[PDB]
């Protein structure tokens, strides 16, 4: 379900998610390019992207990175557990990026720490559903909330 | 609800806990004794303690320690979330010790330094809830799951 990534790409490569999804750049480079923007990641920085096709490259360089995928169900059964604190989310804008950036938190660090630990170490499966819940909840408890909140209506 | 706790006491103290909880040592020394036994714990060592009532030390020294208090509602809202997960763990043992100590896991050491960040930076209420969500479930993932599932049908 949520899957390391080992990737090499010199130039670029072309993806088209069916799905919302989070990409955390654990070692190496990457860049994702929607149609409006350009995004060039740090480890351990990550984006939310919408649905949509992108534009990603390594530089060639020997890249781990996360792909979280972020179904529809998963994104319903999480609002549905949480939706009365997400109605503090203030409403839109109603541009959406597809593309979205969030500044480096320590909380924010420290969950991405914690997903790491979880590829590593044994554990339930339902602890990385929770990692998400937590992630998605900061998300929503940032600044760009209202985005993530405009997309969780729309689907 | 979930208290950063600076202690002194130089000799003991007692407690009567109303509720199930969890006794975790930030900084300093913690010891806590029931009926059966006892049991010292380093930093960031913790205990789950049963309803009851204990014997707590600092040795007199300055001690921040976490009170995590689990109440009954919680708890069901809990099981009823993961209950059919819960149901892969064994049946008993029936004595329940009423102090469960956890082996040291770096999985838990992740989860306890969540805590303590969650206690210096800004955050949404939620996001506690899920760090002890995360906390149980691994409890119920350990050796000592059946124990925390025999206390959990009780009540």
């Amino acid at each position: 379900q949520i899957t390391s990534c080992h990737w090499n790409i010199p130039t670029f490569e072309y993806r088209v998610n069916k799905e919302e999804g989070v990409y955390v750049l654990l070692e190496g480079e990457l860049t994702v390019q929607d149609i409006d923007s350009t995004f060039c990641l740090a480890p351990g920085e990550l984006l939310f992207v919408r649905r949509g096709s992108y534009v990603v490259s390594t530089k060639g360089k020997d890249s781990r990175i996360l792909w979280i995928p972020l179904s529809a169900q998963f994104l319903q059964g999480f609002v549905q557990r949480f939706g009365a604190l997400l109605s503090e989310v203030e409403r839109c804008d109603e541009p959406v990026p597809g593309i979205i950036a969030f500044a480096a938190t320590p909380l924010l660090a420290g969950c991405v720490k914690g997903l790491k630990e979880l590829l590593v170490h044994e554990h339930p499966p339902m602890l990385a559903c929770l990692k998400i819940e937590e992630l998605l909840m900061l998300f929503a408890f940032s600044p760009q909330g209202p985005l993530l909140m405009s997309v969780l209506r729309q689907l």
